[PDB]
C-alpha cells in the first residue's frame, strides 16, 4: 500500500534530528507542524515487522526494529515515528510506534511525496 | 456510561488560558509532541464513543459535549487524541476542528499530574 505526502510542518524534518514524525490530517494543527502528513487510505491493511521495507520518495529503507505500538497507530490514524537510527540496545528505551529504519540518510520529502509500505 | 482517563504528564505549551483549547494525548507521544499535550492514560479509548450531550468530567469542573469533530472519536479511540476546545462551535462547518470535542462553560478546567477524565457518554 503507498501513502502520498499532503503537508510538511517547518520543524517536520531535520537532519540533526534522525526521526520524522507521521500524521494524518486531523491531527492537531499544533502537532502537524512538527511531521509529515501522509493520506495512506489502504492503511487498515498494513502490519510491518523487521526486515519489511519503506521506499519514501526516491530511497528504499529496511525496517530493523518496530515498537509495540507502530503497527496500532498507523493501521487505525496513519500516525507513526520514523526513526533512521539503530533501534536502542535497552528495550525500555524503544518508541513505542517508531519503525527504526535503515540506510540513516535522511529521505527527500516535498508536498506528493510517496511512501510505500512494502510489507 | 463513564470512563476514566488519568492524565500521567503535562508539557510545557500544553495549557495557556489565552487559546481556550487543550490538547490530549496517549501514552504513544513523542517528547516532541509532549510539549504541546496533556498527555492520558486512557484504559477504554477503544471504547469512547462521544456525542452532543455527552459530558466530560475534568478535575472538579464538568463539561456538556457542544459539538464533536468527524474525527474525534477515531482519534480518541486510536491514539486518545483530541482538541478540547472551550468556546462555542465555528458556525461553518467546514471550519470545525476535525478531532475536536467543543465544551462548555468555556472556563478551562484545572489540571495536574494525577488528575482524573471522566468520559460520561
Amino acid at each position: 500500500m503507498q501513502a502520498t505526502v499532503t503537508e510538511i510542518g517547518k520543524h517536520a524534518i531535520d537532519d540533526s534530528e534522525k526521526m520524522i514524525i507521521l500524521f494524518g490530517e486531523t491531527a492537531t494543527d499544533t502537532l502537524k507542524q512538527h511531521a509529515v502528513i501522509q493520506s495512506f487510505p489502504e492503511k487498515d491493511q498494513v502490519t510491518l515487522a523487521e526486515g519489511d521495507h519503506l521506499k519514501i520518495g526516491d530511497t528504499n529503507y529496511t525496517i530493523t526494529k518496530v515498537g509495540s505500538f507502530a503497527n496500532s497507530n498507523l493501521q487505525s490514524i496513519a500516525h507513526s515515528t520514523l526513526i533512521f537510527a539503530d533501534a536502542p540496545t535497552d528495550e525500555d528505551d524503544v518508541i513505542r510506534n517508531g519503525v527504526y529504519l535503515t540506510p540513516h540518510q535522511l529521505p527527500k520529502i516535498t508536498i506528493g511525496t510517496t511512501i510505500d509500505y512494502l510489507v
